[PDB]
């Protein structure tokens, strides 16, 4: 006879390349899924320092990938791209999609619960500029904040560099004259590779807000999800190599 996927909670996973593997570590660790497709754009990556419109385009492009696989909802891991595409990806999707924009807020303002607090966002150029961090902070009552675009480290993640004098001189350089945060928002997929060294850098007064970790603790609000038995089966996919999206998900993620 035939059986198809029955109540099977089957999710898309999109970033603009492997940094949203950060991501995808959230929530197979959280044991929310049953399967989980992830799918990252490596053959145009960055998103970070074009413009609203390619970025935008090119998400709607990604949506169009994922209509082959009857998910049941997408979740944007990249912070770019949840700055930019969620009023379009959401008025052509029919099913629920989620960002990691406004979960990283509410993940901030559990952290804090004082709005006289001091917060620094660091991301890539285009997501600093969108000014969604910064409003959503602001309608808040968060006013003592700092957005800072610290592009360099992308690329620096990818080279696998997350340590060391050229990291450090490249921290020295974002956060010259910047004062101590006590949240520090990591509003960027590749971001939590260098949290060891972004919390040395500033001390253990500032708290690291994972965009990761937030969307979890988002979904499970948002959505009516039950702990599942086991870990997601897990199906990348990508633009270009995807045997070397594998190979870093292999390593990051421990599989
Ligand atoms: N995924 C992007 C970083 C890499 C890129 O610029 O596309 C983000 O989280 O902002
Ligand atoms: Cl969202
Ligand atoms: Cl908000």
């Amino acid at each position: 006879n035939l059986y198809f996927q029955s109540n099977a909670m089957k999710i898309g996973v999109f970033d603009s390349g492997v940094g949203g593997l950060s991501v995808l570590k959230s929530l197979y660790e959280a044991r929310l899924f049953d399967e989980i497709i992830y799918y990252g754009d490596t053959a145009r990556v960055p998103y970070g320092v074009k413009d609203k419109d390619t970025i935008i385009k090119f998400c709607l492009e990604a949506l169009d990938f994922f209509e082959q696989f009857q998910i049941d909802m997408l979740i944007i891991a990249c912070n770019t791209a949840s700055a930019y595409a969620l009023d379009a990806l959401r008025a052509k999707a029919h099913f629920p999609v989620y960002g990691v924009i406004d979960a990283g807020v509410e993940a901030t303002i559990k952290a804090l619960h004082d709005k006289n607090k001091e917060i620094l966002v660091i991301a890539t150029k285009a997501t600093i500029k969108s000014e969604e961090y910064q409003k959503r902070l602001l309608s808040q009552g968060y006013t003592n904040i700092n957005a800072l675009a610290t592009g360099l480290f992308v690329p620096m993640v990818e080279e696998g560099i997350f340590e060391g004098d050229f990291l450090q001189s490249a921290m020295e350089y974002y956060f010259k004259n910047i004062t101590t945060p006590d949240a520090l928002i990591l509003a960027c997929t590749h971001f939590p590779l260098l949290g060891r060294s972004l919390s040395k850098y500033f001390g253990d007064k500032t708290k690291l807000i994972h965009s990761g970790d937030a969307i979890v603790e988002f979904l499970k609000e948002r959505e009516n999800i039950d702990l599942k038995n086991h870990k997601a089966k897990l199906h990348f996919y990508a633009s270009s190599d995807v045997e070397s999206l594998k190979n870093t998900a292999k390593i990051w993620l421990n599989l």
